């Protein structure tokens, strides 16, 4: 496959450049190796896709992560506790007299502290990744900078209606002022 | 039902208060006037309240909305349209030689530039309501304020597995940082 758009959010991009040069190289090199003429099971799967890039991925030794946290009612405990470690933050929230629920983020790609999401998926879940997912292992002091795959519209047009695309997703960060989300990131738009 | 908990984000309530204080009288009178017994379809049916809400909401007033605006790869396009009537976005883009591509945000329940949601679905649906409804809308110049209704974890583990939370949203906003969306909103936690 090919990169037709790369947005440097927070200048994402160059954090890796300079810390983690390899990573970068890395990633270029697994989406030119992607055949996504294979993937045309003529619309193209998002399953097949996925798959495509998992398998490419794990080869490289990006693995799954989660980051446990408990949630509350309470806003000044959570402002307290967002940063502490999971026990702590129960400790915390209890401690004042608050209830604390169990929560957690998963993802399927890390590796030296960067999350890579392929979404080949419907209109909700990016903004869950940017604004949910990613700020999560951020926070958890998991990732220092989180990566969006993403179609470009002419490759999402030839798939399933309702699928995201890398313009409208650049659009939903950019409209959010700057520097939102508070992670730094990296959205790659792709096509065949 | 009941409000258990409000959440005022940049101080969205108070801003609703001063201007249309009839607004928060009206919201706080329909979510006691639902009969959440009657979507007890004993676990409570998500399709069954959203019915209840859009027929009090609707016979107060509250109707659909929808904004228009084109989006485009280039970054710097973007930020000099994001405030533009649609047809000017289009032409701006398109004067500078990149592509403009049509898109919109639709919502059920809007009445004196204030929308309200009523989100009783899956965990990635706030994160879009929040992040790019409420903010399309607002930078759209189409409403001052949103309003994000849901279940506390007390009703949401009383319904289908995947049904987000008062808590778990609440924490998701103030993991962003200080003011993280722009728009000012209400969030509100409701219980049988």
């Amino acid at each position: 496959m090919r990169i037709v758009e790369v947005y440097s959010h927070l200048n994402g991009l160059e954090y890796i450049q300079v810390h983690l040069p390899h990573i970068w190289e890395e990633i270029q090199e697994i989406i030119v190796s992607i055949d996504a003429e294979a993937c045309r099971t003529i619309l193209y799967s998002p399953v097949a896709l996925n798959e495509a890039f998992k398998e490419k991925l794990e080869a490289k030794g990006w693995k799954e992560s989660r980051t446990n946290y408990y949630v509350t009612a309470d806003p000044k405990l959570i402002r307290e506790t967002l940063s502490l470690e999971p026990e702590e933050q129960k400790k915390v929230i209890e401690a004042a007299g608050k209830e604390a629920l169990k929560s957690y983020n998963q993802t399927d790609f890390v590796k030296d502290r960067v999350a890579i999401e392929v979404q080949f998926g419907k209109y909700s879940f990016v903004a869950y990744d940017l604004f949910v997912k990613h700020m999560a292992f951020y926070v958890s002091d998991k990732i220092d900078v989180g990566v969006e795959i993403l179609p470009m519209k002419e490759l999402s047009k030839e798939m399933s209606s309702g699928i995201s695309y890398y313009e409208g997703e650049l659009y939903n960060v950019i409209r959010q002022g700057r520097g939102v989300p508070a992670v730094p990131l990296v959205l790659i738009g792709i096509a065949p």
